[PDB]
């Protein structure tokens, strides 16, 4: 791939170089390893929570009782770990013949926290197996020891999939990329309040924007639509999980 | 005990003999021996499921496209379930020592279905762990046995705890009898609409009756209103089984 020419920056002005930590490093190689060999695809899709988060927030004295805070990201680590095991072809990565898919009977979920070493992506065994306040306990302590440096790369392997929410910080929607040899990944960003119409008038409804990343080899446009749509119908009645 | 005297029945005018099926003389010992047994009280309870209501009918083409039809009963197996799990003391029975209880560590649940011959009572095994379109297959398919005769005594035996349903009939509520050596029987009756006290004034909401008998000797009464307290408040929020 050509190389970009380098620049006497120092000529426009006053320059400065700082190092990267060896993490970001490692970050920058397997992003741009993961942007060569995947054809990228993002689908959107925005999800009706609002009666996900009137639960999330009744539960909250539940939750404290228990030690853990309950926070959105349980409940999206439940619902795609349904639906992984629904929709198989997102659990599975492409063997490297290139003429096989490797699917995987385990959904092992791993998510983006972002430290200041760089970014981790801490992985959650068993997503199907755990309970709200199993995974919301599970998460944050996995999360502390990513901040701490005292993650081990035990932890940091063999996932299947990737949440990545920036919802605590704001947007509307962002393009992730897939985390390689993973075949999607689900971008999550700020809830709204916006106006949705049901037949007659709009009603006020609380939205999450989705953003479903996927190697388009692997997944083709109309299963991604339907992996965005089933999960929004997840969100919107979360009992649909128990049947 | 005394036994009742006989009467000429013949004396106040016509009268005929029909006999009874064996299996109604099974029936009715096994009642009078668990009625002299088990010191029985009855503990009430409404539960609020207008929610509830609207999710079963929701699914309803979910359910139909998966052959089973979804009723109640799954709804209250399940919930069920969680609590013989959660206040044990409701999943074990009175060891033949009297002076132990054996606490079983496995959820089989009855259900109470009455047939021509008599009155059977079918398992189904480890309720905890099916969900609810397969617990309402398996009802199902164990109520049509049960009424054809075909049901298996392997079928009727090592159960944890029994539900009573007449709801599909009629009535306000009843006093179940325990089916021991289980502790424990939830009858449910009919759902009205009610009015209910909402901090304002009175708001509609379809209230179920339930009605659980339970042996005094293993449970108290402080107990067993936690158990319908815990049972009513599952019903009214059936997503609290997932955390
Ligand atoms: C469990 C944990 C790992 C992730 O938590 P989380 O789901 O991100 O939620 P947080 O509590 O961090 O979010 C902060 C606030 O923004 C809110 N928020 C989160 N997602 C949101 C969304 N998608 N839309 C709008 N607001 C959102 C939270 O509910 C929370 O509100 P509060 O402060 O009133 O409780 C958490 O303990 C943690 O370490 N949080 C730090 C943020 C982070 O790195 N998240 C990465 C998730 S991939
Ligand atoms: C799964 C099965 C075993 C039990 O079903 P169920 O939960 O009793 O529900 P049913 O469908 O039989 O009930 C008949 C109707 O009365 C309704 N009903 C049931 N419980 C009710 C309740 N507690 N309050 C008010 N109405 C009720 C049902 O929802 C159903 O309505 P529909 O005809 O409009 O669908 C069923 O297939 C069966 O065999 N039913 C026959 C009745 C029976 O023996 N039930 C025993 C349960 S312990
Ligand atoms: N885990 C890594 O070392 C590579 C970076 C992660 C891939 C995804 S989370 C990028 C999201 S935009
Ligand atoms: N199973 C039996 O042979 C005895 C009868 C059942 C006990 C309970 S279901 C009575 C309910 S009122």
């Amino acid at each position: 791939i050509p190389p970009i020419p380098p620049v006497d920056f120092a000529k426009y002005g006053e320059i400065e170089e700082v190092p990267m930590t060896r993490l970001m490093q490692i970050g920058a190689t397997n992003l741009h390893r993961s942007w060569l060999n995947v054809p990228h695809v993002t689908q959107f899709e925005s999800a009706d929570i609002t009666e996900l988060e009137a639960f999330r927030v009744a539960q909250k004295a539940v939750a404290k009782k228990a030690g853990v805070k309950l926070t959105v990201l349980p409940l999206l680590l439940k619902a795609c770990a349904y639906l992984l095991k629904e929709l198989p072809d997102f659990n599975s990565s492409l063997a490297p013949s290139g003429q096989a898919l490797i699917r995987k009977k385990y959904v092992h979920i791993g998510f983006a926290v972002d430290t200041p070493d760089g970014l981790l992506v801490p992985v959650i065994r068993n997503v199907d197996q755990k309970s709200l306040l199993q995974l919301a306990a599970e998460a944050a302590e996995l999360a502390e020891k990513a901040r701490s440096k005292k993650l081990g790369a035990d932890a940091m392997q063999g996932a299947c999939f990737t949440i990545s929410s920036l919802g605590h910080i704001g947007g509307t929607a962002f393009t992730p990329i897939v985390n390689a040899p993973e075949v999607a990944i689900l971008g999550v960003s700020k809830a709204s309040m916006q106006p949705v119409w049901d037949g007659k008038a709009f009603q006020p409804r609380l939205m999450l924007p989705l953003s479903l990343s996927y190697d388009h080899r692997v997944i083709n446009g109309a299963a991604a639509a339907r992996f965005t749509k089933r999960l929004g119908d997840l969100l919107a009645d979360i009992r649909a999980i128990l049947l």
